[PDB]
């Protein structure tokens, strides 16, 4: 299977697969069952910002998801990523809807990786082109006429659809560790807009890092956020 | 054919296709016959550094190739690139040898493109991996066990071979212009080592920007630096 | 006197000191009488963005001032800055009002200088603190309770005042050239808001680079944009 | 007194003030008595590199000091810096010698701070000017004719002197936290050369962050690394 490290913004509590009973953010290391989570007071219809960081000395993957003036939710997990992930990876955003639904709209995304002693990679998109040639769009993901990356299916009127999954990967593999590296670090930020007509919107957005040839796993819809073939 | 904009570090004077009669640096806009050139006092066996810059307001593509303490050769050409090139491009280095030869070794390469009003892309390599997954290596290009990108064929003992061509492209397409852009800029630097046993080494190195699906043209060896199908 | 290089966003045409007869942007090299200007369709009450760039190989100082969806005004001037300016400088924004007036509000400012072969400096402010300890505020300049840098005096109700001058300098000197530099480049962007009740607002905003110990010259009000002691 | 957070590269074990009995790196939060230390196999006469990072979500200040091919020493400490330090700070390097001595030569130094939701500051020096106008040199610190920052006194022949203290601060205050910040991060790297004729070289180098008006405390020589007025 793929190897996945992700920060999930999990709008829908699947308590039967170990979610806490409230929307949350989480760090997922090779499992949808987050190694650490924090309650997330999700604000439907407001633009959120997630900042994710790691470096290989501190070995603490952290994320903060905020909405202006209202909340900032943080979660951290200690982990040596460079023992979990392959040396080369692709980085991406995923999102799903399931029985319930929400827009999983990405308005901007930036990422920086540095490998020091050697390499760096930085990209940032404050809008997305109609044909984002440097994105690998998987499943339902497309960019819309406003320049937004719609991870999951939305109709022409902007309404979200259920049973959707989409991911966008940055086109270049990222060399996130090498044997002779002194320290490897990455930072990612994206802003997102989750709107939903559903009382319990679902399912959420992740920023994820995986093997380069990552693809949406069969069976990864809904609660598995397009990342995992099962809930193990 | 491809659309090519390049800065060439042209070690070998092909005066029959319009080179000046001395090694030179040049700016090539859709032709091997540089729109502008400057004499280049090439220093075989010393590590050189090239810095190339452009922005769409100034519309002046400039390059400087230097060697520590000995020379700095500059060439500039006024050109609206964003009318020459497609909106999406790949950026790359090329090099060739022909009847005569030289190592066309790249020790580091960095590139930054920004599109403002929106996007940026930056990569830098101070060494290259044995399997540079974020490079598209074309023709003869490989990375060597010292971490160098050898654009053209070198033998196990490091000796350069003739009739070689190689290019390395950055894996991600780069969005170097969009209609609604206020200004688009790029900068590139690479350091290189050209060694040769030949009295008149050849043929040279370029940094080039092309259509995304650029490939080495048939017939582009030697004097055409792996960039053009002919000398027109 | 100071040595000044500036890009002026000159809202008020002082045709008696060589302004064109319309609002314009200009590049000023040691004189308020711009070496080059472009007509600027100034949009009072809308937020503008200026991007200024230079590098010492291309030797073309360029600026573009835009407002979203309405205009982009560009001006360029060929000049070897590193023969005009001292090796160390301070960079700043200035603005003035005179008999007529306008707000000269700066909402963000970023600047990057690189000296290559060696040094870089980058700062960016997307809002300004109540006590911007890394700004040297000269004359009337202050930051306001919205986080804006008000270059020239505004009253508590936000109304601009006449006969005002203010500048903000970045606190650190910037080493913008050294003898052994291969190339020196800088980029600056700032966004600004010029509002005025006056039919002919005045006087304008500049981004400027000067000797480190630059101060507002006596007599530099109004048309001289806080930069020059006279109109020579 | 000043408020000091530092990463110390402590070449000399002052076990009477709580040093471990071997050269070490340490994180010091308002005390010379490190909150955390790691054994440092100091390599006199070889160029070392220190990378220090922090961000306010992870709240883990980490440092790694390495020498090519021989060692990489890491130390981390969990700490909410933005509760320890003032919102505005100066960042600097310090070094001392005492009864014993060593060169505390800085060959390069870079620093990046970002405050997000807003501001960033980055500087890097790969050599230092004879008159580093953007450094506040305190005590003995000077730059030498090779472009190195000699924190502590060295004679014309390059030999280190005892009873020396010197610091260099970056000239601009750095806004490292604000109430409304979502996350604040900083990274610093410097490379250094510690040479000594002494069997037990002393005393060490730090990178430190302090109140803006920080100055070398009286009594801060030798073991107190120019940072603290006493060993408490
Ligand atoms: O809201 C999105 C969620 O919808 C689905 O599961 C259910 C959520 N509420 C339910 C109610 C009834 C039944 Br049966 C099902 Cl499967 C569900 C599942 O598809 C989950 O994986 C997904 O996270
Ligand atoms: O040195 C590299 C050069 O070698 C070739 O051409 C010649 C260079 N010197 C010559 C001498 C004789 C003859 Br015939 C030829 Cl084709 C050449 C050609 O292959 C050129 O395109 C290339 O630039
Ligand atoms: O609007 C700002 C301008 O106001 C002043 O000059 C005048 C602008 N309109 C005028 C009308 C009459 C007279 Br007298 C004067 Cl000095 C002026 C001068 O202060 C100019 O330097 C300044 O640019
Ligand atoms: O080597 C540098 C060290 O020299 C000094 O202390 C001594 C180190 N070795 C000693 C031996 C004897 C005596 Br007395 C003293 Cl004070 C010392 C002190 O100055 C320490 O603060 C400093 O770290
Ligand atoms: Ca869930
Ligand atoms: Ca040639
Ligand atoms: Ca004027
Ligand atoms: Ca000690
Ligand atoms: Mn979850
Ligand atoms: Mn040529
Ligand atoms: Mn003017
Ligand atoms: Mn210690």
């Amino acid at each position: 299977a793929d190897t996945i490290v992700a920060v999930e913004l999990d709008s829908y509590p699947n308590t039967d697969i170990g979610d806490p009973s409230y929307p949350h953010i989480g760090i997922d290391i090779k499992s949808v069952r987050s190694k650490s989570t924090a309650r997330w007071n999700m604000q439907t219809g407001k633009v959120g910002t997630a900042h994710i960081s790691y470096n290989s000395v501190a070995k603490r993957l952290s994320a903060v998801v905020s909405y202006t003036g209202s909340s900032s939710t943080t979660v951290s997990y200690d982990v040596d990523l460079n023992n979990v992930l392959p040396e080369w990876v692709r980085v991406g955003l995923s999102a799903t809807t399931g029985l319930y639904k929400e827009t999983n709209t990405i308005l901007s995304w930036s990422f920086t990786s540095k490998l020091k002693t050697a390499n760096s990679l930085h990209f940032s998109f404050n809008q997305f082109s109609q044909n984002p040639k440097d994105l690998i769009l998987q499943g339902d993901a497309t960019t819309d006429s406003d320049g937004n990356l719609q991870l999951t299916r939305v109709s022409s009127d902007g309404s979200p659809q259920g049973s959707s999954v989409g991911r966008a990967l940055f086109y270049a593999p990222v060399h996130i560790w090498e044997k002779s590296a002194v320290v490897a670090s990455f930072d990612a930020t994206f802003t997102f807009l989750i709107k939903s007509p559903d009382r319990d919107p679902a399912d959420g957005i992740t920023f994820f890092i995986a093997n380069t040839d990552t693809s949406i796993p069969s069976g990864s819809g809904g609660r598995l956020l397009g990342l995992f073939p099962d809930a193990n």
